[PDB]
């Protein structure tokens, strides 16, 4: 593991509150230790002789070493839950870093529910880590001057109180990996729970509309019998585990109780010794019974970090990135497809000897029926995955030797569905650019014909935008998806039917807005109907992940092949 | 309260485990209290007349009456586990299943991870339903035996120690508003920053072509801050909470020594009795402060079941339904819609009076522009949602007045985005009747011409498919979702845009089946090209949720309105 190595990195800037803690913990120790007397001091010298006045005395003088060690515990408490809270915030924090820089065939390969549970199954790390677990430990690790005490008081007895120790630390071992994988197995079935749960929200219309709502239940159901019986099976090692315990703790009180009074007997003690005995017993044994009972939560609390490390032991984007060329500034060129091959992990490939040369500054159309893999090549152009084979150059220059950063801000990238976040339009527009001017954004708006309804609006730039821009039209949200690619700037624009929903008034103004930029950017249009390629310059027709056939509309067309069989069907 | 109800009346059945944990804790505090007369014993007779073979063998017995106690702790807990485990396996199923029958308006207003989060705060219930906590709550009841008894040994000391019961009850009734609120903060926060968390899981590929995984990670961090503050404020009452009830606690031991020792002096006790109420009190007060210093997880659970209730006291889809009429058994007739006027909720009316009746058995085209009011056209033929004004009469009868069953049995809807939940090809096809003979799944699918590319499967028909159908292109869902919708056999068939990214080969295949029917089956298409549309029965245009235009395909031409604008600007 990392984590005990990362934890004490949380604890470094804190160099003084671990300080204070510290002193505060052995003055509560100490005065305890110290107060652990008045028992003694009761049955040895004011019962036996009487003394009422210093009966009083005494015992309010206990009082206010008692009310002094309170206010003590106080004062810790306190710095032990700011420690507890930050550190529970950097944990949280790293984590959800790390996730969102994670590659794309991590999310692929995952359901949603599983992520979500990872990141939820964390408040267990909390408790843990919380005021009253951290000040248990601290008074186990200060245990140690009770042990001396008790020492130092009788040997027979502290021996006796040693063996209790002795055996703690034994049933310890024993249900450690037990209750990590009865732990562990009920973190897994907890997550399978929470995707369909998140499964069956998401296609809650389809459910209703197919009646479906009792399979879903009877599914949910099996789920939840499963948890429940992992968890019926995790909450049994904790009855064996703190029986098992109650015996240590309760022989061992009687034992000791036993000797004392043999001792007091053969004349190696006193009654008020072996109360004092017992009382400070509370210093040395009740510290460690507490941590042996809290050990259920640790070990939930390290599973749920270990799991959280799985993740964090991906290596990110970035760090799968060979060099990157520093001559690179922009990605104005040409671009090819050089025996690109391609397949989603370990299936039937999608893109087979892929060969394309888009020229620099040209408007270009890639076509062809569902699932041939026109989305995979643009995807393979924003570089979120990478081909088993061959190579995609922009102007000479390797894709996997250019920053992604700078790939992922030169090229624009238009997708079949668009994606909404809770927010205003300002927000939603100015994605990943939130320094750009209002006048900018107006200016996209306009050239994506976005304007007009946005300033329909009852806010005009303002309108709280709700989950997924319910309250937006179909075609409303493709042109907000246009107006954010084109306030980007890019050099490559990549349209992957965008304009499926847009009418012939919006797609007119869309197509002569693309038309009039620099001729230095280059326009990859994605389309599945043929009437709205015709005015460009190359169009490549892929069938099954491959180029059959390339060239202009009207060679194309004059050829009789499948590109002419195509126009001829779908006009 | 009324949840409170709900778990009691779940405790009905389990009778018989109830009696049987009632007497093994009688029988369990019974020996506890016999077992704290070992002190007693010690310090008035054996220790005093040096009596060694007498102390082994009462030290003998009250080892031995520890270990029954044990025996009956462990076979009480066992127990307590299987009650608590039934109480929330039953909770869990109870809003598994109301949240799975509610209205389609309770997942339109509400986040994804918000639903998530309530489902999933059921674990705090389960923590505060445990075998441990139950274990409290019985030993402080059977508390009122051991406050008897200190009672009957000796009156001052029971009022003294009885005082303390009464201060841990103040501290528990102020801090117990302070305390649930600071619980509903905290749950809400977190309710947020997991809608935060799934939406960006949602959209991460945007976030990552627009380069806004740094402006994501500044909204979950602000979230992470707000959740901190919301546990740091309740982790500062739990530090009040725990310091006010030691010091009652503490102090109360120091002056029920302090009186005992009076008491001892004066000749009313002795100093065996004074160490016998002492170790007394462990079943009078100890059960009491345990209870107490549980009063976070009752607290958060109690939280978590008012959150849980929340959702239940809402009334479904079912309980909003008039007196449905049973004198209807099929929807084969005349579809008509009366003035219809809907809005979402309080925003702008999307449909207004909407005058549109179809021929039964015929075939119609629903036409228009993005937001024209389609898509809410058909869920409003389906019982999504209620018209706000007017009627829908699919025969004489209204709409209203039909079972909801037969509405979702009778009438099939193929939405533009297609859900397919993760599980074989063959239970994808089923959804909702999975009865149906293998055969009838072949016929629905060649029909769809899903069988062709559903036999160049792996498995076939038993492939498994991912929680998206992610290696199933656009095409092969929308096929997929037409077989099953055919393979209902409904009456009412309606085709929203399903035919966008189907083949010309397919899509001609599909027509042709849909034209060989029952001959009285209605047919619904939404379409957003006007050229699949052309030999259908009758066409309706939707101009900004108006009927402007309706007629057959000669008609609109001959008309030379709006239908012939879109016609010759599309095509
Ligand atoms: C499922 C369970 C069912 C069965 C359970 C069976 C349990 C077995 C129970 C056994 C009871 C033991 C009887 C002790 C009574 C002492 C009598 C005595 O003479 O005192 C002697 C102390 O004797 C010792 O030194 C220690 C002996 C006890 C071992 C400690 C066991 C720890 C707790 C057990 C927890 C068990 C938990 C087990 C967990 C698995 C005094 O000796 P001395 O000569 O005066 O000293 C000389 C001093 N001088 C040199 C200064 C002069
Ligand atoms: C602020 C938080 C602090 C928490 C502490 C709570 C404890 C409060 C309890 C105070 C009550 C103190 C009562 C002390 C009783 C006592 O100290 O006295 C006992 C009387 C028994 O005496 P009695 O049985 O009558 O014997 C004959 C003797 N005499 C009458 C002849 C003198
Ligand atoms: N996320 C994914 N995981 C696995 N396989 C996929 C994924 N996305 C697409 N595929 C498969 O790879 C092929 C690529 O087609 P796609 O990129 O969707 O092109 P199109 O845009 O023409 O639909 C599809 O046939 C699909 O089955
Ligand atoms: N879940 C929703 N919440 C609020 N408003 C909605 C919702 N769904 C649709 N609308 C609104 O209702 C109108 C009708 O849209 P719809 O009929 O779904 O589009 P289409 O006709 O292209 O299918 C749209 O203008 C949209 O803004
Ligand atoms: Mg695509
Ligand atoms: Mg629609």
């Amino acid at each position: 593991q990392n984590m005990m190595v990362k934890f004490a990195g949380f604890l470094k800037p804190l160099k003084k509150t671990v300080l204070a803690i510290f002193l505060a913990s052995l003055l509560y120790t100490a005065l305890g230790i110290a107060g652990s007397f008045y028992i003694k001091f009761l049955f040895d010298d004011l019962i036996k002789f009487e003394k009422l006045n210093d009966l009083h005395i005494i015992s309010a003088g206990f009082a206010v070493i008692f009310l002094l060690q309170i206010f003590l515990n106080y004062y810790r408490s306190i710095l032990v839950t700011k420690l507890g809270m930050s550190i529970d915030k950097s944990i949280m924090m790293e984590y959800y870093s790390h996730v969102l820089k994670l590659p794309m065939n991590f999310f692929n390969s995952r359901k949603v529910g599983e992520i979500i549970s990872r990141f939820m199954d964390a408040s267990k790390i909390r408790q843990a880590i919380s005021g009253a677990t951290l000040t248990i430990m601290i008074d186990t690790i200060m245990a140690v001057i009770g042990g001396i005490l008790l020492y130092i008081q009788n040997s027979s007895l502290f021996f006796i109180s040693f063996i209790i120790i002795l055996l703690y630390g034994i049933i310890v071992t024993v249900f450690n990996k037990p209750i990590q994988n009865a732990n562990r197995q009920i973190m897994e079935d907890n997550a399978k729970l929470t995707s369909a749960l998140v499964e069956s929200v998401k296609g809650i219309e389809t459910i209703k509309s197919f009646g479906a709502e009792e399979q879903t239940e009877k599914s949910t159901r099996d789920k939840i019998e499963t948890v429940m019986k992992s968890s019926f099976k995790e909450g049994m090692l904790y009855i064996n585990l703190s029986s098992l315990t109650g015996i240590v703790a309760g022989l061992g009180g009687i034992v000791i109780l036993w000797a004392g009074a043999y001792n007091v007997i053969k004349g190696n003690m006193s009654g008020g010794q072996l109360l004092a005995f017992n009382a400070l017993l509370a210093y040395f044994l009740t510290p460690v019974k507490n941590l042996i009972d809290l050990q259920p939560l640790i070990q939930t609390a390290v599973v749920a970090s270990n799991r959280l490390g799985e993740i964090l032991e991906l290596a990110t984007e970035k760090e799968l990135r060979e060099d990157s060329d520093d001559f690179v500034i922009s990605l104005k060129g040409d671009i090819e497809f050089r025996n690109v091959d391609f397949r989603y992990g370990l299936r039937k490939p999608v893109l087979k000897n892929i060969n394309l040369t888009i020229p620099k500054g040209k408007t270009v159309a890639i076509v062809g029926e569902s699932g041939s893999g026109k989305t995979t090549l643009a995807k393979l152009l924003m570089n979120f995955y990478s081909p088993e084979k061959g190579d995609i150059l922009i102007n000479g220059h390797s894709i996997k030797n250019i920053s992604l950063e700078l790939i992922r801000k030169k090229i624009a990238f238009v997708s079949q569905d668009v994606f909404i976040f809770s927010g205003t339009v300002k927000e939603n527009l100015a994605l990943g650019n939130e320094n750009v001017d209002m006048d900018e954004i107006i200016k996209a708006a306009k050239m994506a014909n976005a304007h007009d309804f946005i300033e329909k609006l009852p806010l005009k730039y303002d309108t709280f935008l709700n989950e997924s821009g319910a309250n937006l039209s179909e075609g409303q949200k493709q042109r907000l998806a246009i107006a954010r690619a084109l306030l980007k700037k890019p050099d490559i624009l990549i349209l992957d039917e965008a304009t499926s929903n847009l009418d012939s008034i919006t797609e007119n103004h869309i197509k002569d807005a693309i038309y009039g930029l620099e001729d230095d950017v280059t326009v990859i249009i994605i389309a599945h109907r043929l009437s709205t390629i015709v005015n460009l310059d190359k169009i490549y027709l892929l069938k099954d992940g491959e180029i059959v056939e390339s060239g202009s509309h009207t060679e194309l067309i004059a050829l009789k092949g499948a590109y002419f069989k195509m126009w001829k069907q779908t006009e």
